[PDB]
């Protein structure tokens, strides 16, 4: 046989070319995964990430109250934490012993994998009442956020989009759902006639995960490494697999 | 009067017969409901049904966690199983005081009613982290598992559709989701544009419901009979009641 | 031991250690306690007997 | 065939009787069990009953402190209750809030199966402190209480032995060893050279129950009864199955 890495009868070679390109194409086909993850980052360094996966479409939808810190298992202040959420509802609300709750988010970082269409994106960031423009009456539902939605880069390669925004005065307070759309270059509708009963079914089939990692060291490691997601941590570092054309 | 059970016109006879046949074939057209019903089943003996029933097209989607037994008002190791859920969401990424949960399920059973078409039933069996074939690049979101599914009998008649499957392996560790369409035998798309958006608000009025039972046997007495559910015990029996053409 | 002494206690957690007083009367007798569970986790699943190689294994007794 | 209940060829009827005999002489043959059960009873109805079952001889052994009652799972006083017991193991060294613990037993049946000989039955009844008779020195670390078992009949058939006992003084505090050996007929002693380890494997093999039930109607009609235990009640009322040549 000839030698490994020296003719175009490296069939191993091309092979596993084949089956990293056949993983990046197939992820951007109408067959593949569109993915969302919602970061909210903690005062204590704690992050938790909701994330969803499915078919045509992908969208997390989440109350002020759900992107608040909840840690499983320990003291969460929880009857102060209802006082608290009184008060940001409506200033003076509520009868709390503290004047911010380090429960809130920090910051958001939004991602999408590379299997959507940027184009697409949709952003719902309401106030703390789930009212995305001030009052329900002039508030389009959303807004068409892709164009700050930078690349996540490894090596030459787009593995992902991110939006980040922080959240670091105090009356940021916020309910956020975010929508994407997969790819579709074709003219082949994923939502008309012939396929729309999929779509709706997309909707019943749509996987989620979520968790409170205690640590962007421990999400780095043990939720995005393992898993080959994207990321880009607080430092600007990026983080993902290229695959289109390697081995 | 013509004698009961001796003539043609025995109209209270004729009124049973088509009272239950008219509920037989109200559930399998357009107007009618399509269930589907997850069992997770622990160690313990008790058994979490999740059910949804709806109009056109239902599904279930739970989390890996969503499906680990919750026992309400009762004491569930809460911080140990944050712990558990780590070292499940990656190997060794937890600090847990036990090598199996017992709140993870031992075995699944889905179950559709009988206006389901089997050819539509599409399941999104997930890793623990909500990614249905080992990484999301590669994963089809479902796959079509209706070759899978028995039919529930009674009398003849099928009164529903049964895939179970054992979880009885440590690495059998789950995230779920499950869907189907309704039986549609006409040309009458329920998802083009002439009734798409009642389609949208089937999706909105799916009514959802879940307990956790005991045990087989409460399930079996309180759940299923009461309400004319099909099921299928762990020694095969067949629960239903056959409507078509009979009293 | 006793069929209690040998079902599961963790030392210095929680045991459901009233159920489980429930639990072990409806074992002694059917239907004869009050639990909230129909198969007690505690319950050993399996047992393996080991004698060291000093044993004459025709003088053991079960 | 011969008509049921007419003939010597009922055979039904021969065996059934022959099955019945055969159990009550194998129980009093060396190969059988021999059975002491110590019945604590408590002023709130309550009752411990400590039973040991085994070849050749049987007995129990119970401290002060191991018959006093225990509810599991609920509040049983226990820092007082071991200020209680300083109390009774010297005049005046405790510091509890009470003058008489609910947890001391009022009352003790002894009783044995029918397997056993009632002349070598023994009783070590000490002190508060494990002493049999005031000082170990002039101790006899037994007596042969025999003489006071009453039998249990059932029938005509003594089903068992009973030693009943009141402890309703205040002084009445004890520790307690109760021993029996099985029928032994023959000059075939089961503890000489030839059978001797038999009889220290029997010391391991020997099974043990011990649990609280709540009334003594509890006790006979759930462990009592279905065991075919004998039982004397508070009423005198005799419990048990005769076995010996009916049906
Ligand atoms: N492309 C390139 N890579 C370099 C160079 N020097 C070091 N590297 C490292 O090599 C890695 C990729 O090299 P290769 O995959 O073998 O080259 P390629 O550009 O992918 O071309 P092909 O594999 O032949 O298709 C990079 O990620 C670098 O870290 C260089 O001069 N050019
Ligand atoms: N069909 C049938 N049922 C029987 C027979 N023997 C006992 N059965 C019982 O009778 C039940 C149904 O009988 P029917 O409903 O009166 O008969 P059918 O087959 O439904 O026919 P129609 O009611 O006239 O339409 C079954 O579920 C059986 O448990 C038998 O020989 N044939
Ligand atoms: N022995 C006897 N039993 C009676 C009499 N009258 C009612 N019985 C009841 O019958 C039961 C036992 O009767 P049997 O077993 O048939 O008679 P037996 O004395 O055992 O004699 P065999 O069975 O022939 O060996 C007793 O427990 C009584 O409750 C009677 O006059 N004599
Ligand atoms: N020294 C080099 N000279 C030329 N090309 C290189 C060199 N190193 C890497 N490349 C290639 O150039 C392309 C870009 O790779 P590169 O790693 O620099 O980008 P990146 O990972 O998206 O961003 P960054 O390295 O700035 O974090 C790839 O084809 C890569 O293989
Ligand atoms: N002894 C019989 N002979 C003929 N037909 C019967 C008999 N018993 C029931 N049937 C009929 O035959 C058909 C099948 O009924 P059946 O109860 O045997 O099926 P099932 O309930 O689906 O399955 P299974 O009884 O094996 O659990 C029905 O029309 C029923 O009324
Ligand atoms: N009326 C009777 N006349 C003669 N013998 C009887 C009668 N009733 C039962 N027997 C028999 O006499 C023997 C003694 O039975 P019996 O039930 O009276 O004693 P027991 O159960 O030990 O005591 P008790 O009935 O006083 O509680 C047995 O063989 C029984 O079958
Ligand atoms: N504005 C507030 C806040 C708290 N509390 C009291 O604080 C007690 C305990 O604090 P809680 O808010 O309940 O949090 P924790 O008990 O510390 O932890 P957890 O979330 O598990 O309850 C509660 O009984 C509540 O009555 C109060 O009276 N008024
Ligand atoms: N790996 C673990 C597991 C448990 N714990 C401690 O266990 C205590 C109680 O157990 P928990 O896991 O909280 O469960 P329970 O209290 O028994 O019941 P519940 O789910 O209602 O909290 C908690 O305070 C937690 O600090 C711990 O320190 N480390
Ligand atoms: N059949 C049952 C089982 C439990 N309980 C109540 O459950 C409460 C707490 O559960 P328990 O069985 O005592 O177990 P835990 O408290 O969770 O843990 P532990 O074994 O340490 O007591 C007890 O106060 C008991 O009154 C009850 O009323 N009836
Ligand atoms: N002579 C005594 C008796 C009791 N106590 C106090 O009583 C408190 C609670 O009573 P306890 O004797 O411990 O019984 P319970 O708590 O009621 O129930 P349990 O047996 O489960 O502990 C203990 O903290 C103990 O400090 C005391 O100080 N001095
Ligand atoms: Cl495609
Ligand atoms: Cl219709
Ligand atoms: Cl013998
Ligand atoms: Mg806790
Ligand atoms: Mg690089
Ligand atoms: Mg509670
Ligand atoms: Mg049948
Ligand atoms: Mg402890
Ligand atoms: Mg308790
Ligand atoms: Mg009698």
């Amino acid at each position: 046989a000839d030698v490994a890495g020296t003719s175009n009868r490296d069939f191993r070679g091309r092979e596993q070319r084949l089956f990293n390109s056949e993983q990046y194409n197939y992820n951007s086909s109408l067959n593949g995964e569109v993915s969302v993850w919602v970061y909210a980052y903690y005062s204590d360094g704690s992050v938790l990430v909701i994330n969803k996966n499915s078919q045509y479409k992908v969208g997390i939808s989440e109350t002020f109250k759900a992107l608040k810190e909840y840690r499983k298992g320990q003291h969460n202040d929880s009857y102060d934490e209802y006082e608290v959420n009184q008060s940001i509802y409506y200033p003076n609300g509520g009868d709390a012993r503290k004047f911010h709750s380090n429960a809130k988010p920090r910051a958001i970082q939004i991602i999408f994998s590379p299997s959507v269409n940027v184009r697409t994106i949709k952003m719902a960031k309401g106030n703390a009442v789930s009212v995305p423009d001030e009052y329900l009456q002039r508030s389009h539902p959303w807004e068409a956020t892709g164009i700050k939605y930078r690349k996540i880069k490894r090596d030459g390669e787009i593995v992902g989009y991110s939006h980040y925004f922080e959240l670091p005065h105090e009356y940021n307070s916020i309910s956020l759902a975010v929508s994407g759309v997969h790819k579709n270059p074709s003219s082949y509708n994923v939502g008309s006639a012939h396929n729309v009963m999929d779509v709706f079914q997309s909707c019943d089939l749509a996987l989620r995960f979520c968790n409170r990692y205690w640590a962007e060291l421990e999400l780095v490691n043990h939720y995005i490494s393992p898993n080959a997601y994207p990321y880009l941590d607080i430092n600007n570092h990026s983080y993902g697999v290229a695959l289109s054309n390697r081995q």
